Formats: C-alpha cells, structure tokens, sequence
C-alpha cells in the first residue's frame, strides 16, 4: 500500500533538489506576527502590516545577484498573500527571481506535561487541506519546526519521540499534497554544555527523527532537514574552533541523516551573520565524505544587517537591501567552500544573534 | 510532577462519580453530520431546533433516569443550547446527578501509507478549550481513534499513532482538570472471529497504556472506553454471550491497570438489546475485575427513543419512556442484576466503515 | 498463531497458583558458590560443596510447620542435584512438604557499553534445553534476576529495555517448556534518593517490562513478578513510615501489574528480617483492592537468623531450623495482614542486610 | 564514552583494511554441520582433517588472491587449526594480506509465538570469548539473524527482537578491539517479488540502525552485511541485474548512515556468476554511495572449488585455481570492472528453510 505514486515522488524529488541547487540556500522570511515584532522594536518601527509588507518586499525585490543565492523562501501565512508595490504577489516575486516558495505550517510550540519545561508542536489539525491550498497558491514546500533542550535531564526520552514522531505526521501529510516538508527538530544552543554534548545529543535526536520518518512511511528523497549545526552551549565557558565545529556537525551528520536525504539546509540559531557563514564554509570545506546538499536555511543571520541599516525608513531601501545581498552572496560561497572573508565583518554581521529561548 | 496532590484528587473524585454503582454515561455527542442520518431515518430535517429538541427529550427525561446516568458527553453545540424553560444543558444535566462531558476529538484523517487507517485530530489548540469548556461546565472529555481488523491492520504505525495522540489529548485534558475517556475503538468490521478481536484488543490496549505511562498520565483520574469483545460483523461462527463476556473480560484483565477507575463501553453496532445482555455477562463473569465495568452508550440508549419521537412533538413522552427503560436496564446490566425486547431494541445499529 | 496451547496455559497457571496460594510464600535458597561463599564466611565457615549441601539441607529439612508456609523453593544448579543424608533428593524434598520445587536460570548481570555502570543479563543461550531438563528433574517454575540502580542519569533508557526485553525472551523459553517464569526486575535500594523517586522508577521500569511481556506474546496468567518494594534509598536521611511503604508500594503495583498477573512475590532486597515482614505485613494491610497475591520470595531476609545460629557448627541444627520456622511463620502470617511483631525481634532479624551492589 | 579515541581509532583502522578498493572477504565460516552437507555433495567424508584440508586448499591459494580477499571469515575450529606446514590458519591469512574474523554466534532458535520466526543466540560469554579470540589473531567478527518474508513476516517482534541482539553483539565485539560484522539476513524464501524484498530491506535496516544508535555502536567501526535485494526465489516474474541493483542500491541509500565504513554482501543463494554480475551492477550504478560495496561470499566463492577438489588431493591444484577466477572476478565486480561461465559457476546455490 504506498503513499506516493511514481509521479507524485519525482515532483515531490524535483522541488526538493531545485531548492538546494548547487550554491543556492533559504531565506526563512517566516516569522510570525507576535515575532517580528521584536525585530521592528529593535529599530523603532511600529508592526502594522503595512511595515510588515515593506520589508518582506524589500528582501524578496533585492537585485537580480541574488537569485543565484537564494533557490527558496519561506514565508508567513499573511505574507503568501501579499502583494509588492507593483501588484505582483510575492509568490511571483520569487518565482521570477528563481526561487521556490515556501510556507510555514506549525502553530508554535506547546508544553508536555510532566517534563521539566520541554515542547512538542502542534498544527496537525486540517493540515492537509491547508496544504493542497497553499499548494493551489504557489507553494512548492513547507516548514515546521520542533524545539528541544540540553540541560538538566533534557531532552527526555517523551519529548525525543514526541516531537520526532509529530515531524513525522507533518511531512505524511505534505507529501501527500504536492509539497517538500522541511524536517526542524531544532536542539537549542542555550546552556553551557560543551560542543561534545551537543553532538551527542544532536545524534541521538537526528536518529530518533529518520526512524519515525521511516515508520511514517516518508519519502526521503522529497524532504530536507534544517538542523542545528553542533556548536558549544552560549554559556560554555570553552573555546572551539570553527573547524572542530565542523567536524562535530559532519560527524553527528554521517552517523544518522541518511544518504537519501536530498540536502541539510542549516538553521543559524543565535550565531552572528558571519560566524554562521564560517561555520558554514568550515562545514562544505570538511574533507570527509558528505552526500548531500549543506546549504542554509538562515533567518536572523541573512537579515540582520539590512534590518538595522533599513532602520524604518522608506529613503534607505536601497542601502538595507545591500547588506542583505552581501550576505546572500557571502552564503552561496560558504555553501560552496569558496568563502574567504574579507576581514571588514560589519558591526552588525559579529553581533551575537542569540536570544534565550525561555 | 504533571499534577499536585489536589488536581490529582479532583480527577479521582469525577472519574469515581461518573462510574459509581448502578451508573453510566449517555452519549448523546454525534457531530452536526452524524446526528443527521440519525434524523433522516425518522424523516425529520436536520435543523438546529430540531437537534436541541431531541437533545433536550434525552436530557429532561423523569427522574428513575437519575440514579442510572453518572454523566452524559455532550457535542459542542449542544453545550451552549438551552431547554425549553431557560435552563442551559450542563444545569439540566448537573440538576439531577449527571457529570457533563465534552467531546473534543475533530475526527479522523487518513494515515497515509497504510489500508485505509486513521489517525484523530484535535490536539490544535486543546488547551484552551478544555480551559474554557471547564469553565461552561464541562468536567470530562472525549476523544475516539478508530481501528479495523483487516489482513495488515491495525498496523504497528496505526496502532502507535493513535496511542500517542491519546495520551497527549490525555495530558492535556488532566492539565485542565478534565477527565479523559480514553477511546481506541476497534470496529466490528470484517469476518474475523472472537480470538481474533481478542487478540488484537490486548495488544491495544497494552500499547495504550503503555503510551500513558509514557505521556505520566494519572490513571485514577482516566476512564477507558473500548469495544467489548465480539466476533466480526460479517463471521459466520456464532458465539454466547458467556463466550464474549468471558473473552472481553480476559483481555482487559491482561492489559489494564488496576488503577484505572473505570471501563466505559461503546455498544459498536449492537442492539440495545445484545448491548445490555452482554454487559451483564461480563458484570457475572466470576473472575475478578478491579475496576468498574459500565456503559457509555450512544445508539444502545438512543435507538427506540428516536423511533418513537418520529419528528414529532406529541411523541416526547412515548420517546422519553423508551430511553428510560434502556437507561434503566443498563443501570442493572451494570450490576449483573438485568434478567428480561421489542423490534427497535432488537435491531441491529452496525453501520459501515 | 498461538505459543501455548490450552492444556499448557492450564499447566502454567496451576503452578503458579499453588506458589502462592493463601499464606504461602518463596524461599529462594538460589544464591551461586560466589555468592553463599559471603555468607559462610561471615559465620567462619568453609565454602565447600558439604556446608553447602548441608546449609540447604538444613533449610529443606526443617519441621512440618513450614509445610502452610512455603508453597515454592528456589534452588541453584548444584543444590539441585544434591541429596539429603537419607538418599532423598532435595526436589523430593520440597514436594514431599508441599512446595513447588524452582530453578535459577540466569549466569549474572554483564556490563551495558556506554552507560553509567549500568547492566543486562545474560543466560539465554541454550536456555530451552535447559528448561527441558530442568522440568524432568522436578523444577515446575525458573527465576531470573534483572538489576537497575537509581542514581546519576539511571536508569536509563537503554538499559529498561534491554533488561525488559530478556526478561521477556526468558519468559517466552520457559513457558514453551513447562515451567513458570518468575520475572524479577529488581530496582536496587542504593542511594539516597527519596521514597516517591523509587515509586516513579519502579512504575516506570514495570510498564516497560509488562509491554515488553505483550510483546513477546507471553502468558501472563502463568508467570510471576519479583519487585523491589517502594522504598525510600538505604542513605536518605528522610524518614518514612511503613505505611507510606505500603501506599508508594501498592500505588506503583495497581499503576503498572495487570490483574491477570497470578501473583507478586517481594524480594526482601537488604530490609532486616523483621522489617520485611512488617512492610509485607502493612502492604497486605493495604485497604486498596489489589487483585493479586502480595506474598514474598526472600531470601537473605528468611535466613539470617538460622544462619547465625548455625554458626556452621552441626548440634546448632534443631537451633539454626527453629530460626527460620520462625520466619517462615512471620511471613505467612505477613502474606494475609495478621502479621503483629511480639515487639521481641532479635539483634539478628532486626540488622540491616543491606550490601552496597557496587 | 563507549570507547576512548584510540579504540576508536583501531576498529576505524580495521574496517577499513577489511573493505579496501577491490578487495572483500572470504565466508569460509560454515559450521561442523553445514560443511557436512557441502561435503556429503561430494562424497567426501565429514571428517576433522577433510575439513581441515579443506580449508587450507581455500586459505593457500596463490599469492593473486592477495589484493582480493581483505579479509577471511573462520569458524572456530579453523582458527585453533594448522597448514601442512605447521603455520596456524590465522598467520597464514594475516602472510597474505587478509584480517581474520571470526563467526561467534551459536545459532538460530525459534520466537515463540510467530510463524516460525527466529532469533540468534550467543551472547553468554562472548566477551570473554572476543577477548581470547583477539589474542589468537582475530580482529573482525560476524553474527547473522535471519527473517523470512511471509504473509506476517518479518513481524515486528521480529524485527524489534534481531535488530536488539545484534547491536548487544555489535557492543561486546566494540569493548574488546573487535569489527562487528552486522548480519541482518532477508531470506530469499517464497514468491515475493522485487518490491517486497525491497520495502522489507529498508525497513529492518531502520530498525538496525536505530537500535545500533539505542546502543551506542561506533558506526566507522562497523561492516553491514545485508542481502542483496532481489525477488523471491519462486517468483515467476523476472528481473534485471540493473532492476536489482538500482533497488539494492536505493534500499540501502535510505537507510545506511554514511558513517559505515562498508557494505558486504551476502550471496543467499545465487550462482557464483549471478552473485558476482550483480554486485558488479550495484558498484556501476551512478547515484551516490557512501560506503564500500563489496562482497562477503561463502558459496560464490567456494562452489567450483569444492566440485573441483572432489575429496580428491590431486585436485587441489586445480580447485584452488576455481577459488582464485572467483576471487578475482569478485574483485573487479566490486569495483565496477567485471565484464566477463561454466556449469558450476552457474548453478543456483539455493537451500530452503
């Protein structure tokens, strides 16, 4: 009894490795409401949603060196349905610049009883239909992230099996309507655990995860996963190098992600602008066998520089739009092993992005 | 810990009250859509007044019904509809003895890569609708994952699934003061025998409980709701109603805790009739049963009730006496005290798929 | 397609109804040469195969009043093959006073890579063979140890399964040969963790075994369980009363032991002699239904006395015996909650037989 | 930590000498009881020295089997054993160029409650016995668990159960210095086509990496030796060397960490030609794959061998060059190189149950 037909499966092969292209990675521009709200605080900028359309066009309109860089977007529910000022919906926007769309699923992350402060997700319910919808209106793949915790008895043998299994129905159900899922159990880098800590548990989560895919009966080969990279806690008082860094992330990787598996596309999770395009680079650099796709999938860490030079104001569009292309660019080599930096890393582009996720 | 010793002992108190001697529950809870194949055998149209009528027949029925009914699970719409004289349902129901549940389950949805098995949803969101359904009234809750014997099912995947998305609705439930009615239904379809039913009840039910312990759900404060135990629809052998009492009460004996208040079945398509005399057969069984072994019937309570009613107001009394007397023969089946039928209480309820 | 057949389900649970019929109770006389060594030592005693065939002896051979007391006896392989001074063999016996004669199976625990000194078991090998023969030579029932410690990340998940697992294969090897297992995943009492952390780690180590039990298809009806009690850790400095034992103990049982479950024979695991007895006392005491035999399978703690009062000198033997009758009434009269001390306990049968399993 | 760097380091450092380009292994393992009736084939007799001789006609073959063969798999008898010239089996190999391995598992035994599902035995004790075993120059060793597919098998007990004694063994061998080989072994039995084989190899290959994962094996010091995925013995539709490699190939892209240091195949039943022409259109296929494909034969190796030497000791030259075609066509095959039979490298090697 199979889920996919053979048609359904290069579809679902095709969207996923047109994502991750050679060179190429994500935008995630799919914050929610509540959200980005925190960003336009932090430049003096009310959230209406008329400063939310405007900066979502200001990255998705950036110059034509990006498409290259950038092979999908992931956008917000409101987003998908907005419009630039030129009445194009951005799901065109994209599209003519090269890049698949890209939707946000999951509904935020929800408390498991009898666990020290650990989440699962949620957003299963109506699932499907959402998707043959988004679908309908330009979305090629879909994202939903999970949230665990190293720290004291965490993460728990529940949350472990819980949020795995759940990442589980999700990609069930966007397989089924036409859609890549992007698998994001994301292991949190608060604490002062140590880079080896983080990789253990990274593999053990990572393999708890393409079991359940594979219980569920999931396509590999139509999916991506965003992992953290294995990095030491924020609090670790230790130092690691960026090469010891990546061979963490690519050992953690070769020993669960299976070969099927169409790319990785890294979350940066609190690193600066730079250091996540280091790591990066470090990473696709690593001389040790990796067969598939290491590419980014990076928020905070594509936009923080274009978000304090845009500062609110209309006039520096062009200026905020830049930052953000430096580091498309800056992306699409380190995802190759070809990015040398150039030593002038913007004040903005070394500010630690992290936020304690209490 | 999940609970503090007095959300604990308020999960005990309404789960023992539900399931307490000579009591069962009334599921009156059919969604909008369900509800109307029942009103379209009756030739009546499925209207909103026409649901709170009959809803409302159910629920202000005499008092011999009071003493037999520890709690009736209610849809949502009927949470918030009143009786005739103002009242809304919940005091109705609270005013003579009943507990008030909630159905909260939004129905199955395909599992894909399986033979047809499902999945239930409605986790989204569940919180904060239990927080306000307590709030409105509402003391337990309900949620039903449905699976079918077939030549590859239920499946490891079906079976693991729907135990995971029980005990989460659970853990949610018991956070928000609400008794969960654990349902993992297996359906009657299909030719197998009662060893087969067998067989595949305990290794549900082990997987079930299981899944509990797993999520560090408090048992004392869960009532299970599983099919008895029964040959196929379609099977050919023919079996006693020892031989089911006998069987059903075997394979709860190996998979459910003691600790588990009580056992609330689904009738799955029987007669009001079969329904009551097996639950007898079991309440007599001789061996022993550490929990309590009860009711919580939809179509085994409701079926000559609606026949009588046909649509019609004059009918509410006739009607009104017809879920009496099922409600008060249950009441007995429950004690092992039932010794008796009528057409409409010996007609067959197994509907397909 | 079944394991058992109806006339071999019958078999099974008869036997494991006479072992624990009203009052009646395990002693488990199952210690290895390794192990019984200690204990003659520590009465100045050579450990050669004729102390141990007469301390046995002793033990088998006491007066008809341990007859209602002792409804199964557990040996290991050598004593069971030994003969008392009058020819007869010990099998005979037991049975020839009313007890089901039973057999340790197991060969020790061995370490579990990558944990915290945490272990399985081993003894599978050649396992059916060995129930055969065994069941030839008069053993109707099998006893296997499983070890897990509470303390520092333990125990961990690893090793609830695993332990379950073979304590699962055990029990499949034995039902299919005649003989009732007993399933003992004892919890240790070391540390100084509280009365509620052992009643958590006890409830979830015994679902883990009884879904490991459905698992392996195995007959429940016809198998035992030996559990630690819920106790508080040998060093916590807390203080619990023996009813918070009975109510931790009997809550952890009613949570986890399904009904079908013939019996639950405690293992006394370091209590003294006479706490023992008042803990099985206080738990059969318990007003809460419990729907199976709480009965005990002791060992050290029927033993202590008659084993000083030996002092492995041969005119202490009417002496040493009346010791253990002693116990073996107390334990009885525990077993049905009419058990009241004479507030007489001995200095022996009030010492803590507790040794650290380091 | 499992293992320190430096026993990581070794066990990394073996596997890969073992699975080296163009080079894979000897299965010469066979017990006292299934190298009787490779000899009963005969008309040899079962006897310590015919196998003895037998097996150093296999381990003296001329120096051009070298750069094939990384590594020889012994049964324990053959260890303890010596050539004519007095060397010990295992210097011989080691003379050679081929690590030694060691078979240390004791059997297959039923799982009650199936239909006629097996575990494997041989746990007790094996610590002491891989320490001893690694002293008289073993460094690898192998243990094979055994499925079938049937109308309810594998099941999941089954699965579940051999993916556990597996990684249990996997972790004994990792704590005394030795290269586990893991054998999870799908039978070619019964009429299944290439699908199925297929949809079962992936999924006992996820149940064995996550249990190896559960376990906390060293997956660089490791060797996976799976079948081949090719359809049922008695299945009428047929298939394609480029339909099962592309399978085989898929299977074990969607289940194999790239962190294996090789993939070693078993043969199951198929000639010495089909076994070798096969594993050549594995290693030619043009997706991506991690890790070494190459060959652990028993049979395919030995087959024209064994027809050769016919008991007879004037054979051995001849038998010996039988071996040595085969070795060497199974080096290039695992390469890609094989472009090639003979009756005896043609003949099925199938046995049932």
């Amino acid at each position: 009894y199979p889920a996919l037909t053979p048609e359904q499966k290069k579809e679902l092969s095709d969207i996923a490795h047109r994502i991750v292209a050679p060179g190429k990675g994500i935008l995630a521009a799919d914050e929610s409401t509540g959200s980005i709200a925190k960003r336009l605080q932090s430049i003096g900028t009310e959230n209406t949603e008329e400063n939310r359309r405007f900066y979502r066009q200001l990255l998705l309109t950036a110059d034509d060196r990006v498409n290259p860089c950038i092979g999908g977007v992931i956008l917000f529910h409101e987003t998908l349905y907005q419009k630039a000022d030129d009445g194009r919906p951005f799901p065109q926007v994209c599209k003519s610049k090269g890049g698949v769309v890209g939707i946000k699923v999951d509904k935020g992350v929800v408390p498991l009883a009898g666990t020290n402060g650990e989440t699962t997700t949620q957003g299963l319910d109506g699932l499907s239909e959402r998707c043959a919808q988004y679908k309908k209106d330009g979305a090629d793949f879909a994202k939903w992230r999970c949230v665990l915790k190293i720290g004291e008895h965490t993460p728990s043998a529940l949350a472990i099996m819980e949020n795995a299994n759940v990442l589980a129905r999700y990609a069930s159900i966007c397989q089924q309507n036409g859609i890549v899922p992007i698998v994001e159990p994301e292991i949190l880098p608060d604490g002062d655990h140590d880079l080896k800590r983080c990789q253990y548990v990274t593999e053990k989560v990572l393999a708890a995860v393409y079991k359940a895919l594979s219980d569920h009966h999931i396509y590999l080969e139509g999916t991506l996963l965003k992992p953290n990279m294995v990095t030491p806690g924020h609090a670790c008082t230790q130092k690691f190098s960026h090469e010891e860094i990546a061979m963490a992330t690519v050992t953690a990787l070769r020993r669960t992600v299976p070969p099927a598996v169409t790319g990785i596309t890294f979350l940066s999770g609190g690193q600066s602008e730079e250091e996540a395009s280091i790591n990066l680079n470090a990473i696709n650099k690593c001389p040790l066998l990796k067969p598939w796709a290491l590419t980014f999938s990076y928020g905070r860490a594509l936009q923080a520089s274009a978000l304090k030079a845009w500062g609110g104001k209309k006039e520096n569009l062009k200026a905020a739009q830049e930052e953000y292309v430096k580091r498309a660019l800056a992306n699409s080599l380190a995802c190759q092993g070809k990015y040398t930096p150039s030593g002038q890393a913007g004040a903005a582009a070394s500010e630690s992005l992290f936020v304690s996720n209490h």
